[PDB]
């Protein structure tokens, strides 16, 4: 498995939510979640990740017109994370298309602006579940006419393209920001399945990666497959996609994952799951994998069971993990009164943050942490692991490694290992 490196080379392993659901119907562009809510989530989870939702409608309001305004709103949102050391992941969100499919921004339909929402006439009838908003005519023709399946609209994946770049320009130099992932829950309309991934899909990556690369050379750049059959555990037709930056590629796979009997189901689902992944991952170059969106209604019962066991297929998949979503409610890890769920507790587990080489192995429960490293002499900086409280509430203990720093308020522990002597153990547990 494959893994993002921060600048001093370590390997990462990324914990953290979609900010926010909220972000879809703001005027503004951004997320109800502030300054003190970031703080509670680290201060609860421990957590070094975020996927925020960013808005094609927000970045270009007008054709070729970017407002900066809504870029410096991002910026001082990502500002509050670098503050905690947090990585960032921006993702150009959308659901069904844009808030303009009925009388950009929405609740339900949202992502792209007005003026790129071309349904023709066509109608979009109220439906009994959101997800059905897809198939109706209006939609269905305002997908088909921005991936150019008409004929009609060859500019609106170069305005995508462009809009992007707009925003990899102002995020370039921002050592905060570790990924864009292009667009989320791509949709083909009338082009369904590997005709679709395999062409306008790809071929809108490629123009996208493309004109990033113009003014940001060093970002992970990170792609979808279609979201309908693929987030169920059917293959991604996704072919590989060329970086154009000097070296090594910069491309990870980010895709979703939505699932007695109903049981044994999502098991062979999360198994299907994992391969079709691990081998999409493997067409793209053997690229890192982040799980961009898996969630669920926490009070439903099994839930901390099957969020336990996809969080250990990503332990072993070598997975970035964000939660769907930090948003207020029984799927987040609050209730809107500040009420912690029980995916607080789930969630607040040991791990490895940056790894002075590559994790081969780990697993922690609340009081241990066990860890194998294999060696990078090239790495100067320490591995670096987040310890809660509740397990360790003093001084650490740890064998295979010299402590080189611990920081009983932030949370963060620093270990240094030998890189003379193969791969490396270290375990960490309270002091006696
Ligand atoms: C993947 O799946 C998520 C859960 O269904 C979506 O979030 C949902 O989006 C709808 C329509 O916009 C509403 O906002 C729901 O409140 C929200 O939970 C993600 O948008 C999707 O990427
Ligand atoms: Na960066």
């Amino acid at each position: 498995p494959s893994y993002l490196k921060d600048d001093d080379g370590r390997s990462l392993i990324l914990r953290g939510f979609n900010t926010a659901s909220s972000a879809k119907s703001a005027p503004d562009g951004m997320p109800q979640f502030t300054e003190a809510d970031l703080a509670r989530e680290y201060a609860d989870m421990g957590t070094n990740f975020v996927r925020f939702l960013i808005s094609w409608r927000s970045v270009e309001p007008a054709p070729g017109v970017y407002d900066q305004q809504y870029l410096d709103r991002v910026e001082d949102r990502v500002g509050w994370y670098a503050e905690r050391g947090y990585k960032v992941m921006l993702d150009m969100h959308q659901d069904v298309y844009s808030g303009a499919i009925t009388p950009g921004a929405g609740a339900i339909g949202n992502g792209a602006p007005a003026w790129a929402t071309y349904m023709d006439g066509l109608p979009v009838e109220p439906q009994p579940r959101w997800e059905l908003y897809y198939i109706q005519p209006g939609v269905m023709r305002a997908f088909d006419n921005f991936w150019n399946t008409t004929g009609k609209h060859p500019e609106l994946v170069e305005h995508y393209a462009k809009a992007w770049r707009a925003v990899a320009d102002r995020f370039a130099d921002n050592d905060a920001v570790v990924a864009y992932d292009l667009m989320n829950a791509p949709f083909g309309g009338s082009l369904q399945g590997p005709a679709f991934e395999a062409g306008p899909l790809a071929a809108m990556y490629q123009r996208t990666t493309d004109a990033i690369r113009q003014v940001d050379q060093d970002t992970w750049v990170c792609v979808a497959p279609q979201a309908i059959g693929v987030n169920q555990g059917l293959p991604s037709g996704l072919t590989k996609i060329d970086d154009p930056r000097a070296g090594q590629q910069r491309i990870a796979y980010c895709p979703h994952l939505y699932p007695g009997l109903a049981r044994t189901l999502t098991d062979v689902t999360i198994d299907a799951w994992r391969a079709n992944t691990a081998h999409t991952a493997r067409v793209l170059g053997d690229v890192p994998i982040i799980l961009g969106e898996f969630g669920l209604d926490t009070t439903l019962p099994g839930a901390r069971d099957y969020i336990e066991r996809v969080y250990g297929t990503a332990r072993e998949m070598g997975a970035g993990v964000s939660y769907w979503s930090s948003d207020p409610g029984p799927w987040g890890p609050y209730l809107p009164d500040g009420t912690q769920t029980l995916l607080v507790d789930t969630l607040n587990k040991p791990y490895p943050r940056a790894v002075a080489g590559t994790p081969t192995e780990w697993s922690s429960t609340s009081d241990r942490l066990q860890l194998t490293i294999e060696p990078d002499a090239a790495i100067t900086a320490p591995t670096e692991i987040y310890l809660p409280e509740a397990g360790f509430p003093g001084d650490v203990h740890v064998e295979g490694a010299d402590v080189v720093g611990w920081d009983r308020q932030s949370r963060l522990l620093t270990v240094r290992t030998p890189a003379d002597s193969g791969n490396v153990t270290v375990t960490v547990t309270p002091a006696a």
